[PDB]
């Protein structure tokens, strides 16, 4: 750190310094993982366009990306066909999915599963999932302490997404327990095994669903064989993995973020008690204000392209920020306090354009069962702790919280 004095005198005296200073890339430290919309405040008040930085761990690498701001910004880009979700500008089953591919092959695969992800289609899983929802509290622990983020948050979707593929009864057990090896890092060979085993125990799962179809939603993907043409076994696989991880985080972090507003917005807490009609806003309020989703994924520019009057090279890697867009105080009014009484269908926090949120009415109802069952029962809940000493999980497009200890008192 001892730089050499008439070197760094030549630089302060050349004048370039600010420009130097200015060109490098903003670090992504954990401030911003803790606290992003204030940096997302920060930077908007600039401009729309900025050069920023994850730091290592993106793997290992401090990658300059876009990040874009605005919300208009943010939703024209989520709609912009030059900015492409396949960064290329023997493939598994986990590169090929839909969520990767652009307009002229991703409208095939979008168009054969839109089918069975209707809302109403949909609902036929809630009361298999309101009773789901209910095992849960009544196995709830019994002390103070009961990190409502472990023991209800997590599980919920783990058996939803059993319910989603249609698992057998019997074949129930093996699949969590592949599940939960793979979202979360016990260890290297656990979740390398459990992983290798869903993939080719979902491939079986294909072929048996093929000839003996089933009411579940798996099943109607696999009857899908709608324009003439089918998912082929190995577009199956790629679309439940999707579904998977696709569907696990985002869930468990809109009833954490939810519930962890609620208990400091009590006042509402209560107002969503008295009225049950207000849930269809409630959800999307809470994935407005607190987005499970930070940004979008990755996008490449397919060709030159300005955004924010800042023009970005193709080739270069741009980041979406639906966090920064849901709270542009431009297109909510007070974006940074939670009103459940706002009009709905402006929020970006499924995404926008083609990739819109496949999954999102059973995510819209999932929540509202959720949070109504968690409504209907154990309504003297209270926040365990000062959120000052809780934490957000270090993520590069989610946004979790390593824990949310609740009193039920
Ligand atoms: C619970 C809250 C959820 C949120 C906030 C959310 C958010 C998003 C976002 C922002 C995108 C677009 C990403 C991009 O375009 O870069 C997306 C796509 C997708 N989501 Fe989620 N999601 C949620 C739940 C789910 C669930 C429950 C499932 C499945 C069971 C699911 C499956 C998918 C799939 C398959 C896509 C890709 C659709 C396509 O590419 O056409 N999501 N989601």
């Amino acid at each position: 750190y001892d730089i050499p004095t008439t070197e760094n005198l030549y630089f302060q005296g050349s004048e370039f310094v600010p420009m130097l200073q200015d060109s490098v890339p903003l670090e992504l430290d954990d401030a911003f993982m803790q606290d992003p919309h204030s940096v997302y405040a920060r930077l908007n008040a600039e401009g729309s366009a900025h050069r920023v930085m994850m730091p290592p761990g993106p793997v290992c690498g401090g990658l300059p990306v876009w990040l874009i701001t605005g919300y208009e910004e943010v939703r024209s880009a989520l709609a912009d066909p030059r900015l492409s979700t396949d960064l290329n500008r023997f493939s598994s089953a986990l590169a090929t999915h839909m969520l990767h591919s652009d307009p002229p092959d991703h409208t095939r695969l979008r168009k054969l599963v839109n089918k069975a992800f209707t809302s109403r289609a949909i609902e036929k899983l809630r009361p298999e999932i309101e009773q789901i929802t209910g095992e849960l509290l009544a196995a709830l622990p019994d002390e103070d302490p009961v990190d409502l983020l472990d023991a209800f948050a997590f599980p919920l979707p783990i058996r939803v997404i059993c319910l989603l593929l249609g698992v057998p009864l019997e074949e129930q057990e093996n699949f969590k327990s592949w599940s939960k090896a793979l979202v979360s890092g016990d260890s290297p060979a656990a979740t390398a095994a459990a992983s290798t085993a869903m993939i080719e125990y979902l491939g079986d799962l294909i072929e048996r669903k093929r000839r003996t179809p089933t009411d579940d939603v798996l099943a109607a993907l696999v009857s899908a064989r709608d324009v003439d043409d089918r998912l082929t076994e190995t577009e199956l696989v790629s679309m439940a993995f999707l579904l998977f991880i696709g569907g696990h985080e985002t869930t468990v972090n809109t009833l954490g973020n939810g519930t962890l507003h609620l208990m400091r917005n009590l006042d509402q807490w209560e107002a969503l008690r008295q009225d049950r009609s207000l849930l269809p806003g409630a959800v999307e309020e809470f994935l407005r204000l607190e987005s499970p989703l930070k940004h979008a994924t990755f996008r490449c520019a397919t060709e030159d392209l300005r955004i924010g009057d800042t023009a970005i090279p193709a080739g270069d890697f741009v980041l979406l920020a639906l966090a920064s867009a849901n709270r542009d105080p431009e297109r909510f009014g007070d974006p940074h306090t939670l009103d459940v009484r706002r009009p709905t269908g402006g929020h970006v926090a499924f995404g926008h354009g083609i990739h819109y949120c496949l999954g999102a009415p059973l995510a819209r109802m999932e929540a509202q069962v959720a949070f109504g069952v968690l409504l209907d029962t154990f309504p003297a809940m209270r926040l365990a702790v000062d959120p000052e000493d809780m934490r957000w999980r270090t993520s590069t497009l989610i946004r979790g919280l390593h824990s949310l200890p609740v009193r039920l008192n």
